[PDB]
């Protein structure tokens, strides 16, 4: 409807794949390469389904800061037979916050879904389902199941994965140009 759902749309264009694990159906975003981020309670193991295709995982690394609390992003590397367009110049370089983002969702469930979020503030510590977690963005819209995985954006900026909520807020692990350095 406007330009924050434009750039939205472009990523999950081009950047994003529906992601099938023993835990469900995820939104999985590409970043570069065949290298692709979903969170950790995914729990990926040996092979994962790519849009509904059998697919062997290379290597899959769940990311922790370090003082070792768990960041809830887990690095992905896919044996397919195409590279993502590599959209890490769109990552920022540091925690903050961010006004008007859009989280964007593709799964058999909800496709083509895009949710005017709001204002992100740089939450920080989260007790998420029982798991010290940091690096934590918020926004207050009552995001539900199916949504895990979702795509944070602001016009120009891919800034993190939705991981959780409880019902009034929703909660997105920070995406780093640093996590992404080859």
């Amino acid at each position: 409807m406007g330009p924050g759902f434009d750039f939205a749309q472009a990523i999950m264009k081009k950047n994003t794949v529906i992601a099938r694990t023993e835990k469900g159906e995820f939104t999985m975003l590409g970043v570069y390469d065949r290298v692709a981020v979903i969170p950790t309670h995914a729990s990926v193991g040996e092979i994962i389904y790519i849009n509904d295709v059998e697919t062997r995982v290379l290597d899959a690394c769940a990311l922790r800061d370090l003082t070792d609390t768990n960041l809830e992003i887990t690095i992905v590397k896919l044996d397919r037979n195409q590279k993502f367009r590599d959209i890490r110049h769109f990552l920022p370089r540091c925690e903050d916050d961010y006004n008007d983002a859009v989280l964007s969702v593709h799964t058999s469930k909800f496709p083509n879904m895009y949710i005017p979020v709001g204002q992100v503030t740089n939450y920080g510590f989260l007790n998420l389902g029982g798991t010290p977690t940091h690096r934590i963005l918020m926004y207050n819209f009552p995001t539900r199941a199916g949504q895990c995985g979702g795509v944070v954006t602001t016009t120009g900026k891919v800034i993190g994965i939705h991981v959780g909520g409880n019902g009034a807020q929703g909660f997105a692990a920070m995406l780093l140009h640093s996590y992404f350095t080859d």
